[PDB]
């Protein structure tokens, strides 16, 4: 895309690696150059930073853009959803394809590509859930990687008699993207107990949204990352945990890194800012906003330990899980919390929530900020350094972020179509002052410049290094010697 | 049963809370008397003991005396088995009853009834394995609780379409004993995987004793381990781990032993004896002799670590899992592992490994030795103080115990009609010299005295205090408050 | 000492290892007999229970009755404190004996000695502690443990320029008490820098009572804790942990415990109960009343979790460090934190407290209870089956405890001279009804019947079983093989 | 410094964050170009790669060349030192300057200087060796990191009455070099302990090279470690453990990392490479020849875990502590181990050493072995992207790097005056074909191309980002708001 001549001058520039001050010069989606008292064109606008921080656009890894449900759709769409991700510095996002059970996954491919192309103000990729499994989904999923750039399909432990997946599925599962060379990804909870425990509350006359998380405790989704991590080891495939909400299954994927698996572990906005002490408000609305899989943990420490393991290494990339329904639709669960459509907010307060919690707090600085925002997801979906880097060569995808700004978070202020926010009320530390996405202004003084459609599909190529050269090591090591016998 | 009156002189009195000098006095299958200096009617047996230890008869918790299989039967019986157990110093036992899957429990109770009752040389109770599930298996387990005396049933997680039960199914289970107020076992190993990964091995031309160990490595069992533990927790039902034979499944009974989890751990003398190198031997037969499921962690710090959990407590008791076939047998599998019937010895060699390894290295006392032994095993199936100490009221089932003897063990020497012993050549430290059960000598200068049927079925009642006390306390803290709230 | 023949008719007994219906006879302070429907002389005092619980007598492991301080004295004696012991259920106490540093230790237990043996309303031993250390020292350990029943000696980690010891000291003075056959009792704090950082609060003009907990985080706590144990495990030594405030302190000993050092752990009243959110009231008194060595962790879950691990066995006995000085005293740390007086309430409140934290919320059972309340005290200090056991032969101390019963706490009912009790206005769970000790009535329908002086001195012999076989059995491992080696 | 035009052609480039084929084009000391098919000037040396690696130079962060001991000197000088290292693919080294006790560490630091500028094959910098504290002592830190370019000093926690400080002087210490914004090194061991059980082991006649590992067992270094760990909290200042060798140390690193403690854990080649089995050789020299403190673990799983933790980034930084004495000056220690000068040999086995345990084995990819060869080193100590990156800008410091090769090590071989090398006869996969430095030719076809005071002092700059930023935010958070409170 051809694109305004501009530069970003008195910066300090923040990459996952260093920081130093430095004018931006960028020109038809690019950075073209980087340095000091640059040699520039006249007839091209300028901004100022006067020191601000300039950092990488964010990569939101998980969003449900106008997701089906039921005949119905998320309130929030690819057009307005990523409004809401460009006001909160997040410039790409990658959103998960939901094909049916008995479905075509490549022509939900085709179905979600078509929505996006034409909706989205900004770059992204997409994600494929594996809803089903069987010998003609499985071929599907080569052509997907080989064909279409997806490199990224997510398996189902919950939702039973829905979505979920036997042992045996998962081995074949984990096995064949592991062969092909792509991300294995689960959303890891046990359904076979969850089911029951649903039964269990509603016959308690449990029935509002304390049912939900009362019904799936942390235990179930521990026990769901353990089996998923050791199967995943035992085709020796890479392990991408989804929606990370508990201490427990934080501490089982740091457990596993450090024996060496490839398991990485997504953390969302949700559990990284708030806890789950709203599921018993009077409220029956605000508590039903509340409602998503896995749960808040009750467990008020688990905001400041989930930004603690993010820090420290042991969770490596934030995302949203972005899926919201208006009042209108949570309210069918009304009389029933496993009717409640599941879903929060959470893409527009991504990075300020992370700043807050984890920057401010001294948990983690600036550069260790930039991976846990972009830089990470890129070298894990493989789109480094195109994206996740103010480099020469790299799409001019960024911010300039004032760690100064101070905003409360409100329904009435954000970009979302829904009538709640999680995060309502709450003073965060650190925003976005002007976003460019594309090259292009997205951002400033407050206001959004737009243009629907204007993102790009972001093809996304398997065997990203990062994942699978440890992988590929240990593949041509499995070589098992049987010992040399005389029969008897 | 009536029997001889029987002092024993000048012996160090060895329970799992003390120790004390002082003289027994027996009678009719019962202690009588404790104390110094005795009045005691003359014409009785004296058994002048040196100060040598007197210990409470060993109890071995899992024992399969001539077990069906395949239309066969394990070559150690219900009488030449408990000559061996006896000859080792253990003095009850507690064997499996494996009901066919769609074959009544009821009906396999009897059938294990009446070998037992006839060939038995000591005391025993029965486990009863839960093989298949259905409401008239329910309604059995309910019978055999309250009017056959059985107070412990084991479900499978292994041998998948054959034993195997779903996560829904051990729900179900775990709530009805816990209720029900049985031990819920477990063999505790992911069949769905090990199933593929015993094709994996076939496939790389691996037929021999190594395929087995290496078609089940120990992240199989810890799976297991943790997903039957999390389960338990949420039906509030006791959890007993059968055969625990790797550092990652007793890891994980520790650390849910720490957290409050009514969950109990179960080595047995393979693990707690030797390592799975012996799986690689050159002769076939030998590393056949090693099959036995979970199998013998080619880790060779694994014993070590096993016997100082057993001494901290994270472990409380011990089995053999006696479970012997002849090399004849074994050989079935001889150009396929998967074939190989599984077991191996132990219940001879039960008391004296754990005295070598744990006792003479230093990691737990003469008084800790007894409760892993004998004591907490009897605590755990209802059967203290009757058995497992020695004080007035309690059967005379006991041990004169030798710390200084040293013994080599072989094959040559055992009771058992294996031709191989998998602790063949062992030095082990301490044995026993003289054994006492029912108030009878059955161990004498290295003679056995037993009689075949002599051994008497011991009830065990349900609702054990050690096991149940805390899970009634937490029965009823289990009032989920539903939110007082207005309609919408 | 001769008393009144006392039965006890219908009541359940609950020790350490069972529980079961019995009648209980008692003469001249000894329990006679134990059974059903007994043979009784008419004429005798009988106590119906209905069923209700009965229980040895509490054994608290840490009081500092009338303890000097600065030319002045705690303003609980001897007989007040004892008073407040036996009202909340506890028939025994082991004070620490404070010789001033270069002062006589032999002295100073003549001292104490003559203050108990005049005062005490129930039995009791002494801890001597060692505030300092030279060949004199040591000489004098020899004979207190030879000569004067004491098997007890603390060392402090804290208390810079006044009873603090060097590693080189801990050394020396674990490897004497190692080869004596004494318990290593620690005050595990590091003083070295929590010396810095009282300077360092009080530079930030922080004097009150937060001064105090800010100034001795628990990671000094830890580190204390953690060399300690490291100093004990090279000597070969048995460690005793006193006063266990801290989450992390806790840890450190189930870790080092299940690796299979001897190391003890004793949680206090406070610990056990409450939390140190109490140090920042704007009350002064209120917060000064709660200031102690070390503090309670300001960290709200830290009640709960030392009761998870007194229960799971991580910890084993309780105690009350019984300290308390009235506002008067505190006051004169008025404008200083560090000149206020250490120490705290809970000798009358740790039995019902334990109860309450431990037993009515699932976590422990009544015989758990007993053990961390009697039995493991009087298995470690070498005082069972003497003390805290209900059975023939031990002494008469004993409590019909009620689980049902539900108590106020407050410094208007309370037997201690403190105007403030940390535990005011919490309702607990589980109070003693009836208390014997020496075999006397000293506690019925909310009436104390004590004796000034009543109390004897029960010596402590050395090397108790339970704590020393382990460290005999490693002392006899240590021949350490130097290489045969030629010479260069 | 001036240099050749040289260009390496068809290069697979590998840094800590990607790989990707480039030419490389470098002038005058310096990388003036990266790219595909690159316009450059005839007349210049090219090199063709034929897509073999390209990797930074390695930087040896622990180096006692030349090193002074009782009026003596390690065999090994800054110029035959040097030469091992660039033999061995690092190109920069880090050695520590050690002023005596009671002498000035500026005038140690002229000393230093002296040397290496006038022997150094390869550009160094400079730690500082904290050997005593006082007034005048911390007056000459700041002028060292103020003018003199040091941003390291080293503080001994063993060597009693030697190098040891106390608790007190490291809280002063780590407190000065936090705000001074400097890296607290530490040699953690125990010093008051081993001195002990120095004497303990000569007592039991074990007067060899055993008796140095048996009177430092790694409970020693951990206690150290966690000391350490807990006072440079406690400081805010950031902890650097040198020398990392056992399993029981590097956990303590993980687990006070993982809580966000700023410390970080450089292994050594000696850990990394090999076990401590060796120091019972029935060959003195030989085993003389592995002395070194702290020593290598007797617990021969250590080398795998060790490698294990530096590829899950729980350690940063490997070193060599290239320490050399020759057998004749080890020989000064024949009758008594406590006089053996400590150290062994590693610096040019160091980089091999890990690509053979850690990515051929596949623990770590090619980009993490950068990070923890070179990068991580670079960020550390603030010459991050000078060195430790292949980068315009960039300093011309980089290997030609083969993972194919194969080289057996041998002291017949090695560049070191050392007649022993510890790992005599290992085959280690991946060795240097080409090695750069400053631009030259300094090794190819097995043959090296030094010059003696080439080497230039590197400048190393307080406050390194990577370390600071956090310790920063800390610091501007500890307001502490003592209570508001009208007065008693």
């Amino acid at each position: 895309i051809t694109s305004d001549r501009l530069l970003i001058k008195g910066g300090r520039i923040v990459n996952d690696d260093q920081s130093f001050y430095a004018d931006i010069y960028m020109e038809d989606g690019l950075i073209k150059q980087i340095g000091d008292n640059l040699i520039v064109p006249g007839g091209v606008k300028t901004i100022e930073a006067n020191g601000k921080m300039v950092i990488p656009g964010g990569i939101d890894v998980h969003t449900h853009y106008q997701m089906p449900y039921k005949g119905m759709t998320t309130v929030d769409d690819f057009f307005q959803g990523t409004k809401a991700a460009l006001a909160g510095g997040t410039t790409m996002i990658i959103d998960h394809v939901v094909p049916e059970p008995e479905s075509s996954l490549t022509e939900a491919y085709e179905k979600w590509r078509e929505w996006a192309d034409g909706k989205s103000c900004c770059d992204y990729a997409l994600h494929v859930d594996i809803t089903h499994w069987n010998d003609s989904v499985k071929q599907e999923v080569q052509n997907l990687i080989k064909d279409k750039g997806v490199n990224s399909f997510m398996v189902y432990m919950a939702y039973k008699d829905l979505y979920q997946v036997s042992n045996t599925e998962l081995y074949e599962i984990f096995t064949c993207l592991g062969e092909l060379g792509a991300i294995a990804q689960v959303h890891a909870e046990n359904g076979d107990i969850i089911a029951q425990e649903q039964t269990r509350m509603l016959e308690m006359g449990i029935t509002g949204p304390e049912g939900h998380v009362l019904s799936r405790p942390e235990e179930l989704e521990a026990e769901a990352v353990f089996r998923a991590i050791t199967i995943a080891s035992q085709t020796n495939c890479p392990l991408y945990v989804t929606k990370v909400m508990s201490k427990s299954a934080a501490d089982l994927i740091s457990q596993a890194r450090k024996k060496g698996n490839v398991v990485f572990g997504e953390p969302i906005t949700a559990s990284l800012g708030i806890d789950g002490t709203h599921y018993w408000s009077k409220n029956w609305a605000k508590a039903a906003a509340f409602v998503t899989s896995p749960p808040l943990s009750p467990d008020p420490t688990t905001p400041d330990y989930i930004n603690s393991l993010l820090a420290s290494g042991d969770l490596q990339l934030s995302g949203s899980a972005h899926c919201t329904f208006s009042t209108a639709q949570k309210a069918i669960g009304k009389d029933n919390f496993t009717a409640i459509p599941e879903g929060t907010n959470g893409v527009e307060e991504r990075m300020s929530v992370i700043w807050d919690k984890a920057v401010a707090t001294g948990k983690m600085d600036e550069n260790q900020f930039v991976a846990v925002t972009s830089t990470n997801a890129a070298k894990i979906f493989n789109l480094y350094p195109r994206k996740g880097r103010i480099s020469v060569g790299s799409d001019s995808d960024l911010v300039i972020w004032d760690p100064d700004a101070v905003k409360i978070v409100s329904a009435k202020n954000h970009q979302s179509a829904a009538e709640y926010n999680i995060f309502e009320g709450m003073e965060l530390r650190g925003a976005p002052l002007v976003v460019i996405c594309q090259g292009k202004i997205m951002l400033e003084d407050g206001n959004l410049h737009v243009t629907q459609g204007a993102g790009r599909f972001i093809p996304c190529s398997p065997f990203s290094d990062y994942v699978y050269k440890r992988i590929k090591a240990r593949r041509k090591m499995a070589d098992l010697h049987a010992v040399p016998r005389g029969m008897y």
